[PDB]
Formats: C-alpha cells, structure tokens, sequence
C-alpha cells in the first residue's frame, strides 16, 4: 500500500507558487499539539546543546526572540533578522526545486518548511519540519560572515545547473550548512543546522570516536558523497566561518569539470591528503 506522505498531508486545502514556491505562513493551521511539540523540541534542545553548540548559535536564538512556546511567526522574526543582515525567511511546503531553492539563496531569502512533525515523530523526521528549518538553520542567519557565504553559494547555483554539478554543490551545502563542526580554542562545536536540531547527533558527533572529523577542504567535500538517513561517517571542521565565504571566492566550473571525471569518496572514507582532527 502506499499512502500520502507527511508533506502531502499536512498542505492539503494550500497552494504555492508555481515558480517559487512560497505561501503565506498558515498560522490557523497550528493546532495546541503543534504549539507543544515545538516547545518540547526546543526545551530538549536547549538542555543538550549549551557547551556543543557554537556560540554565536545560542546568541542567534536569543537576538531573533525565536519562541520558546510556539511555533514563531515569520513575520515577526523577520523584521529582526532584516535589521541584522537584510535576510528573510519565507514559507514553503516542504522540500522545493533546487533552481528555486538557490535563486531564494541568492536573493537573501531563506525557504522554511512551515509544518511541524507530529508528536509520535518527535525523537527525529526524515523529512525538513520547520523546527529543522526555523530552530536548525535560521539563527546563524545574523551573523553576517555566514549569511554572505549562504548567498555566494546561492548565487552559484545558475552556473552549476548549467554544468550538471548541482549535486556537488549540494555536498558543500550538507557538509557545511547542514552538518558542520567549527573548531575554538574551548574545543570542536557544532554550526551545522542537522546536527543542532537532533536528538542525539550533536553527543555523537562531538562525543564518540567512531566518526572522522576532517578539515574543510572544498575539492575534497565536493568529491564526497552523503547519505540522508543515518549519522554522518564524517565531518568537515572550519577554523572560522571566513573560511566558508572565503572557499566561495574562485571560479568554480574548472572544479566541477575536474570532479565531473573522478569517483567520489564514500561517505566514511578517508583521503590520503586529509588533515585528520
Ligand atoms: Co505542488
Ligand atoms: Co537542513
């Protein structure tokens, strides 16, 4: 049998853009259960994340006011995060075209899945919720390093669907954005928005020996594969997050026709060149 899926469910009755896929928030469509889930969420994380996060995380949540008892209202947060960096967030149903994904990048915008897991999937979902998205993602957007290496890599995305290597910007994206480790004088910590927003990835990832940490390199992140459904084998550790929007500054299509021609590493490989940590 197959039957709806969560993000099918949860937008029925709503509609989008065609072209870029954005709605209204639907704040009547959050019932009391949404409100607690979400504050259960965030009080779990909360309690986890001090001494693993990095810092300017923790101070994103507090400059942004992002609601400790309810699903926040976009509006709200943006006239915030507008101030800080000139950044927005917008709603979307869920997962959205990559062309329009980087072309909101490029423009400042970030895309937020406006739904929430149900309670029964509170330990972890396959699927971007916005507590993924809003609480994971959204308060690095103030500092402004990164918010100016989130739209460099925006505004690549034209060049690379020219070229067929949307996929390898997409490695770049998850081994940064989604599942990077910065190191400080006060030990490794975690930026990235999938690790901040687990259940247990964050112990894990700064905790167990089985995991390679590694040093950003952008050839070496480009040339390596992910997998979407379990703890990452491997993760990329910066410096700073200059050394993000730093790695955005060359001509990527020369790398990409390089990469087009090799076998990428397996997601627990290590390469013979890697500064191991
Ligand atoms: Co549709
Ligand atoms: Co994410």
């Amino acid at each position: 049998f197959v039957v709806p899926d969560i993000t099918t469910r949860k937008n029925v009755g709503l509609s989008h853009d065609a072209n870029d896929f954005t709605l209204p928030q639907p704040l009547d469509r959050y019932s009391a259960e949404d409100h607690a889930t979400w504050a259960t969420l965030y009080q779990r994380q909360c309690k986890l994340l001090p001494g693993r996060a990095c810092d300017e995380f923790m101070e994103g949540l507090e400059r942004l006011e992002v609601d400790a008892d309810r699903v926040p209202d976009f509006n709200k947060l943006n006239q915030k995060l507008m101030a800080a960096t000139g950044w927005k967030i917008v709603a979307v149903p869920g997962l959205i075209p990559d062309d329009v994904f980087f072309e909101h990048l490029a423009n400042r915008r970030f895309p937020v899945t406006w739904w929430l897991r149900e309670p029964h999937q509170l330990d972890y979902l396959q699927e971007p919720d916005v507590f993924h998205d809003l609480f994971g993602h959204v308060p690095l957007l103030i500092n402004p390093v990164f918010a100016d290496y989130l739209e460099a890599y925006g505004k690549g995305g034209v060049k690379a669907k020219a070229l067929g290597a949307l996929p390898m910007l997409a490695r770049l994206y998850w081994y940064t954005v989604e599942f990077g480790l910065i190191n400080t004088p006060a030990g490794m910590r975690i930026y990235g928005a999938g690790i901040l927003s687990s259940k247990s990835e964050s112990i894990y990832c700064l905790d167990s020996a089985s995991p390679n940490r590694v040093g950003f390199d952008l050839m070496r992140i480009m040339n390596t594969r992910y997998r979407i459904d379990t703890f990452q084998k491997t993760y990329f550790v910066i410096d700073s997050f200059k050394q993000l929007f730093d790695a955005t500054a060359p001509d990527f299509a020369p790398l990409y026709l390089q990469l087009a021609d090799a076998q990428p590493w397996g997601a627990g490989d290590v390469a013979p060149d890697d500064l191991v940590l």
